């Protein structure tokens, strides 16, 4: 069966055949979309199959299906399941997994880039200080002083559940964020509550409205340990405005590593807790969503009345007016300081030739409009009139509970 | 299998069972979704009494008679007209009601908080071309108002063997015409060039300008469709000016007051209305951000950050995100100035979500296509953008179906 997507700005049709090889289910039915949902212990029984597919696949793309070294590697793992209950990946395949999970990350723009991955091997990692250096590390040769690379540190996988390793971040580098005794937010409100944990667990706060939160690190089940990233090791970038000399005065700022660290990694069954991985920003990541968002810093007000605008009716649209200049300053300030950044129309651009590359070399590419669409300006990037497919494809990377609600605390 | 949508920046919970009630099929699968595909003979007497009595059964639970004498007798009554004439007809009542919850359970509108302040026009006794084009001349005259818009819908007779449809062939009522140019682009509005084709080759003698009202192409009861020119006292039009910039009059720009969607078909009761034009009033975004801006439309970013002197050498000075909310500001701008209805997509975002409250709150859901319900731009501060949002397909319904002419027997 195969099945077509088009891009009604150019007319462009695509065949996706890839879909096919789908296994693991959307969240939707023929009855019901849930295209907008945000979110819609493996035991030896169903891990092989898990296992034998991932080779299959990895064999398949290195030339040597059925031969004799995939066909012993198969057997090989499968007497270190029924044996060990688990397995290990070679370098090799874990290094395969890593890029195609990104490959595979549907909900990404920026997946152009998912060869170029660079994957540190952290498996050999016992405690959350030897976790810290790992990732130190890994934001050191990412950061590249303004120079991004794309980078994946991979930490031990679960064996029973009971010892994860978890970095407990959301991302290696966000600000605190504190709710005042008078309701306001001092800070990123999206980062309150972890700010709290870490304040519990023996953070000094030093209370600022871009304070760098420190890694909260689990090793092997065991309680989590707080580390300050060397200061000299977070690239930050000055937020100014070409234009409005007024803007400096806002006193804003934001790093310039943008490095998810909460999701698990998937490959061929295995699953790997720790993961943290990094990029670089889209410029809407910070100037829309980080600043713009009424959840978050939401500057929107103040870099309206600046500019002076009518914020009596919204059918001004001051609002619409505040948010480009807002953007238009996150691009100018990285730039500027010559930190890698892309704007979205570059990214969105990027994108649509990477998926129709993908369609010709692979049979497909799995997207999430939903997600691929930039925050603003939608319409005016090729990625809005573009049909997509959505299915999951493994490896992926997954969503996982935070782990302060599943811990069980040593003490 | 009791879903619940949640709001990621309010935290408001809702629980949808109305999804329940679901008949039709999204496209999608537990494999794939589709929701961002665009689009994902007669029915018999077989397929045409299920689909009667379930309307029939939500009709008459609406107005709280449920299992009374007149709802069984009603049920009784189409049962046997179905067996004998082999079709039906609706009671005026029953006609309106279908309307409005087509417009309800439309997942794709931002605009249905005002779905049951509908204006209902019964068209079903128009047998000719000339007779539909005098019902959509009241239809326009009446929605515009003098530009206070009103809500409106017209239906002609419902299609009986496929032989005899009664179709409008524009795509709205009012539509501006493209023209294909010897020097290689295009002139008017892009969109329409296909049809504005079909109108001179129908005979149509275009001006050949950049903002000409095309005729409607009106066919009634399956016959050759037949041309006709809207009295330009009844098309409400707004020159479009910026409350800031001077030279924004110089573009030469207007666009309709008036936004009257004419080719799709109106299911009720398992009833085909082929012709049933509707209309209502624009968001701004539908004509500033859209038929402006797009690359495949009028496309005058270029030249607006032109009349800038916005720096056009790098994507990353954001000059058409500039220029997008300057055009927006003053397609908004004139619509108010000259007093003719139009809703911000701040305003429209907002009220969708009261209405989607409302709708959890007394209906038990509300069906709802995110990709199509979050506007063109400036998508995360609307507060839809936070919202979840369930798909399905409910009944009575709008539908797409085939351009007539891919199909019309000449
Ligand atoms: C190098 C440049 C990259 C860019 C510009 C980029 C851009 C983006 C953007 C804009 C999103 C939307 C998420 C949001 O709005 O919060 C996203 C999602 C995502 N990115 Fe990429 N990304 C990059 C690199 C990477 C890398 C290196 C990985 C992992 C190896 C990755 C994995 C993902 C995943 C898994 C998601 C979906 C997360 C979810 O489902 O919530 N990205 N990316
Ligand atoms: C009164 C104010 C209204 C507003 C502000 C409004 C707004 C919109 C918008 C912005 C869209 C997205 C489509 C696009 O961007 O091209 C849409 C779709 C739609 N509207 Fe509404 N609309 C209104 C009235 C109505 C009425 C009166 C009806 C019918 C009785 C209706 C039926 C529909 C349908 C069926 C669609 C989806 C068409 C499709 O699936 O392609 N609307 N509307
Ligand atoms: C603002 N929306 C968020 C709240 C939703 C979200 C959740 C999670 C998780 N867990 C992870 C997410 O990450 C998206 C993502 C992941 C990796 C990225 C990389 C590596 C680079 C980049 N520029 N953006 C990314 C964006 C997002
Ligand atoms: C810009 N995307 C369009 C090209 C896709 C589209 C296709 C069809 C059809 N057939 C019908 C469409 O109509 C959407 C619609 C329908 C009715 C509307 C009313 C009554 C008012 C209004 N302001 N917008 C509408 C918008 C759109
Ligand atoms: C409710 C909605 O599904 C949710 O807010 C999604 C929508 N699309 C998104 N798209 C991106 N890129 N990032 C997001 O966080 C979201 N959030
Ligand atoms: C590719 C995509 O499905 C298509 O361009 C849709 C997306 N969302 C839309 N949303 C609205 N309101 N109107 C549209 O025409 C579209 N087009
Ligand atoms: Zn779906």
């Amino acid at each position: 069966r195969f099945l077509k997507v088009k891009n009604w700005e150019t007319d462009v049709v695509l065949t996706d055949t890839l879909h096919l090889k789908s296994t693991l289910e959307t969240g939707c039915t023929e009855h019901i979309c849930m295209g907008s949902i945000m979110l819609p212990v493996r035991t030896k029984d169903q891990l092989f199959p898990l296992a034998k597919e991932f080779l299959d696949q990895y064999y398949s793309s290195i030339k040597r299906f059925g031969s004799k070294a995939h066909m012993d590697r198969l057997e090989e793992v499968n007497k270190e399941i029924e044996s060990t209950s688990t397995y290990q990946l070679k370098d090799t395949e874990l290094i395969y997994g890593a890029k195609h999970a990104w490959r595979n990350a549907s909900r990404c723009v920026g997946r152009i880039q998912w060869s170029k991955l660079q994957v540190f091997d952290a498996r050999d990692c016992t405690t959350a200080h030897g976790m810290f250096n790992y990732i130190c590390n890994h934001v050191k040769y990412a950061t590249n002083k303004g120079n991004l690379r794309s980078a994946i540190t991979i930490f031990p996988q679960r064996t029973d559940g009971k010892h994860d390793f978890r970095v407990w971040n959301s991302q290696l580098i966000r600000y605190a964020g504190y709710k005042q005794p008078d309701g306001s937010t001092l800070g990123d409100p999206a980062n309150v509550q972890f700010t709290e944990i870490c304040i519990q667990q023996g953070w000094k706060a030093p209370r600022g409205r871009f304070d760098v939160l420190p890694l909260l690190l689990q090793a092997n089940g065991n309680d989590p340990e707080l580390f300050q990233i060397p200061p000299e090791l977070v690239l930050e970038v000055p937020i100014r405005h070409p234009k409005f000399d007024w803007f400096k005065d806002l006193g804003l700022k934001w790093y310039g590593l943008p490095a998810v660290s909460n999701m698990l990694l998937e490959i061929g069954g295995l699953e790997f807790s720790a993961c943290p991985f990094s990029g670089w920003y889209m410029g809407t990541e910070i100037g829309v969503r980080d600043y713009c968002d009424n959840s978050r810093y939401n500057i929107l007000e103040e870099v309206a009345k600046k500019m002076d605008l009518d914020m009596r009716k919204t059918s001004s649209l001051w609002k619409d007016q505040a948010l480009v200049e807002i953007n238009i300053a996150v691009l100018y300030s990285f730039q500027s300081d010559k930190v890698t950044i892309v704007d979205h129309h570059s990214a969105t651009e990027s994108f649509i030739k990477h998926m129709e590359n993908e369609y010709r070399c692979r049979g497909g590419c799995p997207a999430d409009w939903v997600w691929i669409v930039p925050p603003m300006s939608g319409s005016i990037t090729p990625v809005f009139h573009q049909e997509m497919l959505n299915y999951r494809l493994t490896p992926s990377f997954e969503y996982q509970p935070d782990p302060w609600n599943t811990h069980v605390w040593k003490g």
